[PDB]
């Protein structure tokens, strides 16, 4: 049967954490199902439904600067090193789940933020009050499964159905950053008094959570030219809704605030300091053979350090 190859320095530098998928758009669906084949098997899914549904995927991410696809199809990569790394730790099931979850995690995203939607006052906001684009993401990865053609999992009894898309509602929920803060610190409380315990579900589902946010923030785990490139995404969108702010009689917070460009080096430091290395220092604790993404936020860090002492 029919393995998925890439390259030679893809096959080798895919299982690197620091791994950037390129340019050309068109290989990246060949990664994915090559990430799926060696995370998961070749049995995961047939090979023509899941072909399907990663195309349908792509199709409903919009051409927005930052959550696009290149975005979904990079966050899927971070998940399979975690996985790679962590054989023995994840049920066939997490395996399955946690991949898809990451493709689809910002399915159909518009380059705004859940606050954007409730001040804009967009119907999303009155169907979703809480995670408000998170729960519009998990509801197209529901509508785009029941497509004709599109159910990767119909080989799934009905309650390991139920479970695959539990594990992903729960992993794309997590990825809504107003819920990493707590999640972060139980795993933080968890973790030193030594009550954490990965036979317990309600457990497992806070480390899914923590893997998801670290898997999103992933852009400051690269090189730096990668890292530094992508910033340049990520404020594209900002600005534009600082912009929409603007527009609506409301001052942006600074993130959002154009006028704010020279600032980004800072900006990125307390970032960094309040969000990032938290993230992977609590995800290294949980998982040792994670440190590798530990170890470049902190490099990335000190290159932003760099930039404010004009050393860069
Ligand atoms: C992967 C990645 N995720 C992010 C996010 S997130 C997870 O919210 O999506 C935010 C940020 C912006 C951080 C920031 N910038 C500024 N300023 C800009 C100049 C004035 C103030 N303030 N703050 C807090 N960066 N970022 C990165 C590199
Ligand atoms: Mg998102
Ligand atoms: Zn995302």
């Amino acid at each position: 049967l029919m393995q998925f190859t890439l390259p030679v320095r893809l096959c080798k530098e895919i299982e690197l954490f620091h791994f950037d998928i390129g340019p050309f758009e068109n290989m990246w669906p060949g990664i994915f199902v090559y990430m799926v084949h060696r995370s998961c098997g070749t049995s995961c899914f047939e090979l023509e439904k899941l072909c399907r549904f990663i195309m349908s995927v792509k199709k409903n991410y919009r051409r927005v600067p930052y959550h696009n696809w290149k975005h979904a199809v990079t966050v899927a990569h971070c998940m399979y090193a975690i996985l790679q790394n962590n054989h023995t730790l994840f049920t066939d099931l997490e395996r399955k789940g946690l991949l898809i979850a990451c493709l689809c995690h910002d399915l159909d995203h518009r380059g705004f933020s859940n606050s954007y939607l409730q001040k804009f006052d967009h119907p999303l906001a009155a169907l979703y009050s809480t995670s408000t684009m998170e729960q519009h993401h998990f509801s197209q990865t529901v509508s785009i499964l029941q497509l004709e053609g599109h159910n990767i999992f119909s080989t799934l009894s009905s309650s390991e159905y139920e479970q695959v898309l539990e594990i992903i509602r729960k992993a794309i929920i997590a990825t809504d950053l107003a819920l990493y803060f707590g999640n972060r610190k139980q795993l933080e409380e968890m973790y030193q008094t030594g009550s954490l315990n990965l036979n317990n579900q309600s457990h497992r589902d806070r480390v899914i959570g923590l893997m998801m946010t670290a898997c999103d923030l992933c852009s400051v785990t690269k090189l730096w030219p990668v890292t530094k490139l992508t910033a340049n995404d990520i404020y594209a969108e900002f600005w534009a809704e600082g912009d929409e702010m603007k527009k609506l009689g409301i001052q942006p917070i600074p993130m959002m605030d154009r006028d704010k460009k020279d600032e980004v080096p800072q900006g990125q430091l307390g970032f960094y300091n309040a969000v990032a290395i938290p993230c992977y220092t609590t995800l290294t604790q949980i998982l040792p053979p994670t440190e590798p993404l530990l170890k470049a936020c902190r490099d990335n860090l000190s290159q932003w350090e760099k930039v404010i002492r004009g050393e860069e």
